[PDB]
């Protein structure tokens, strides 16, 4: 099965996910030079007041926050959208050392860790319904780097001791993840792919310029979670990331000048 090891990570996905070498893949390096402000973007509207967070999992590649997505409760739209996406789930992916663990980089710079916030397109139902769509999913990708703690984070690095290895899960209520986002909403935007398997072309990023800081004892908890279940041997989570793929015929838009 797939994972992030030498002999069944990233350069191996494409013989089970042949959409592995596709047209529209991430993550990608964003070329902040490169990139085009877009003046007819609009802002991003999250909408996050009446989120219900209802369990964290971690299911063997990373962990999941998951929320009651039956309703309008947490919503993304504006930006780059057209209609309503619904929030999820968000997870993380992180290195096993500070100077790695983002899937995108920004000028190849690579950051500690990287959030996503998994949202989908209401006009398609459901989240399976959607992820066979080209415009299917909004995934707000937020950048952290190892500073300052992040407070609104320590909810999630203090379950994480009761789902350290895979199938784990625990209740999660009450969760606000507004505490995780940065002051500003500036973005770049470009089509892209969920960032493993099934590696489906349904995404549209919306990664977010301004990182949030958190410290290096919250990280260092990310880095104690297993890949492994119960009474396997211990393999520490980390390095759950997927390294930047080819741009192709994609050009990576700017909210900001
Ligand atoms: C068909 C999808 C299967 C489900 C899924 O949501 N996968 C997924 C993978 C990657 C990202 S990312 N890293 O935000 O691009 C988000 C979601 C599953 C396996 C039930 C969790
Ligand atoms: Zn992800």
């Amino acid at each position: 099965h797939w994972g992030y090891g030498k002999h069944n990570g990233p350069e191996h996905w494409h013989k089970d996910f042949p959409i592995a070498k596709g047209e529209r893949q991430s993550p990608v390096d964003i070329d902040t030079h490169t990139a085009k402000y877009d003046p007819s973007l609009k802002p991003l509207s999250v909408s996050y007041d009446q989120a219900t967070s209802l369990r964290i999992l971690n299911n063997g590649h990373a962990f999941n926050v998951e929320f009651d997505d039956s309703q309008d409760k947490a919503v993304l739209k504006g930006g780059p959208l057209d209609g309503t996406y619904r929030l999820i789930q968000f997870h993380f992916h992180w290195g096993s050392l500070d100077g790695q663990g983002s899937e995108h980089t920004v000028d190849k710079k690579k950051y500690a860790a990287e959030l996503h916030l998994v949202h989908w397109n209401t006009k398609y139902g459901d989240f399976g319904k959607a992820v066979q769509q080209p415009d299917g999913l909004a995934v707000l990708g937020i950048f952290l780097k190892v500073g300052s703690a992040k407070p609104g984070l320590q909810k999630v690095v203090d379950v994480l001791d009761s789902i350290k290895t895979k199938g784990k899960s625990a209740d999660f209520t009450n969760f606000d993840p507004r505490g995780l986002l940065p002051e500003s909403l500036d973005y770049w935007t470009y089509p892209g792919s969920l960032t493993t398997p099934p590696l489906l072309e349904c995404v549209t990023w919306i990664v977010l310029k301004e990182p949030i800081s958190v410290s290096s004892e919250q990280v260092l908890k990310f880095r104690k979670l297993n890949f492994n279940g119960e009474g396997e041997p211990e393999e520490l989570m980390v390095d759950n990331w997927r390294p930047a793929q080819p741009l192709k015929n994609r050009q990576i838009k700017a909210s900001f000048k």
